[PDB]
């Protein structure tokens, strides 16, 4: 790939060196391996979490006689492991040889944890035979101890997908990139009160931005419509997990 | 461009190996080779397609007595085919010297059909002198023979642009992959009723996500919010082709 | 990275070559180079810009008594250099060596201009030491000297941040490429009126659509997400860089 011209950015102004962690040059080389290795499309959705949330939300009290806050992560993967299930192609990797899929027969997701030294993503395993509070009790401790840099390599492997959540952040939607060799990510943005149509007026619905980014050799793009279509069926009502 | 290391996929779980059809191979190394050599912008525009589905809903008759259905799709390629004539950039391409650009003076669409052996790409030739019932028939032609494996290579080539439409299973916008040689590719998403403001108050119309992803080597940024800024426009009155 | 196999586009239809400028050619290559070297990620938001535009719109008399036309890029300008000195890693570039950060202390900001030779990007040095309208009258001239050749190389060097705006020409959104060595550009599309929820009922508010792209080895996805969400806080009330 042809470099970058490099320039004497002292010409200028001042400058000033700061260096990058081992933890920051990893995550680097693993994105521009990815970056250069899968052709990347995102799929855009948004889910309506009205319902969702006023779950969250009378479920405080139980979530804390348990000690874990419940948050929307849990749901979002419940919802992924029961789709990744239903739509077994989202569940695989391409084989060394480019010419087969390896479909995995488990569920494990990691999720995006931002910590001082990088971006680290914890795996939680079988996330498909976890409830709801197991689900966010090991989400809370994965995520503490990535924070406090006592996350063995043992937790970071063997993923099969990844959820990568800004909302409580910000934003309206983004464009992540695929952790080959896993084959999509599912990133989450801010909800907010969008109106609506009900057939005949418009109603407010609380509205959480969902963006699916895909390996398209592997995934085409009917496939992942159907995949953001789904997810928005899903946490729309919940309860369909159930039958 | 560095590989991606290899994982026993095994130590985590179960695992299953699929085949890959070699028409998803072939498709495989074209997003790639097309990914490595186009750097992709997506321009992302709405139409207020509420008159013209008005228009196709009445036509409901007269296409049943020609046998075909008037989709969005024919009404979607008499537009682009307009517009490439009038944007001529969009209807080249970029001769191998990198030094020229080819301007074609036909205008020939492809449009994506997902099938089950992998996503095919047929043309529709000189799309800019045929009418929307004969645009109607000869698209859905061209997907039966692309699912029933009938398509000769013949009608696979020398298409100028494409349109990938995704608005029959849902989503809110995506970032196609450009199909090189061409230099641009039109997404569509589904359409939901918005409030839109008049000067005064929220009206709702049928609003069309469109995503122009496109070479931008080849076309600035500038020349493709004009291209989708012309085509929300002559899809909200598609009587300004006749002009 | 493979070649795109060469098709003769004559064997279709009726072909003519037009040859590009050294400009179109010379940013080909750039822009290219960018592509395969900076991991993209766009990071979408919409800032609330009603009494921004309120703002420019009554001080139209100050600035024509001035000489210049307030638009909305110095605005924008001004915004993004407070900004930059806030969160100092989007005011870097990535060392050779790939292990250091090189953060400027300066601010000098680009913005893209559209000329009908290709696309130029003029630099304002020090643009957080200077004020509205002479930012205003600067971006002006620049701009003139862009579109009539008489933009000297050196008026093209040394930037830190780019600013893309089409909002004059239209579109939702769009995802910019970086101009690397620089880490992040700011995309401005067109600002409409939309339905915004007062947590009773949907008031119009002038939403302004805002599309960050970056390079995720040096800014993840969280201060990148926290970027976008300062400067939508900074342009729904400018008057928060006064403290």
């Amino acid at each position: 790939i042809p470099p970058i011209p490099p320039v004497d950015f002292a010409k200028y102004g001042e400058i000033e060196e700061v260096p990058m962690t081992r933890l920051m040059q990893i995550g680097a080389t693993n994105l521009h391996r990815s970056w250069l290795n899968v052709p990347h499309v995102t799929q855009f959705e948004s889910a309506d979490i009205t319902e969702l949330e006023a779950f969250r939300v009378a479920q405080k009290a139980v979530a804390e006689k348990a000690g874990v806050k419940l948050t929307v992560l849990p749901l979002l993967l419940k919802a992924c492991a029961y789709l990744l299930k239903e739509l077994p192609d989202f569940n695989s990797s391409l084989a060394p040889s480019g010419q087969a899929l390896i479909r995995k027969k488990y569920v494990h997701i990691g999720f995006a944890v931002d910590t001082p030294d990088g971006l680290l993503v914890p795996v939680i395993r079988n996330v498909d035979q976890k409830s709801l509070l197991q689900l966010a009790a090991e989400a809370a401790e994965l995520a503490e101890k990535a924070r406090s840099k006592k996350l063995g390599a043992d937790a970071m492997q063997g993923a099969c997908f990844t959820i990568s959540s800004l909302g409580h952040i910000g934003g309206t939607a983004f464009t992540p990139i695929v952790n080959a060799p896993e084959v999509a990510i599912l990133g989450v943005s801010k909800a907010s009160m969008q109106p609506v149509w009900d057939g005949k007026a418009f109603q407010p619905r609380l509205m959480l931005p969902l963006s699916l980014s895909y390996d398209c050799r592997v995934i085409n793009g009917a496939a992942a419509a159907r995949f953001t279509k789904r997810l928005g069926d899903l946490l729309a009502d919940i309860r369909a997990i159930l039958l």
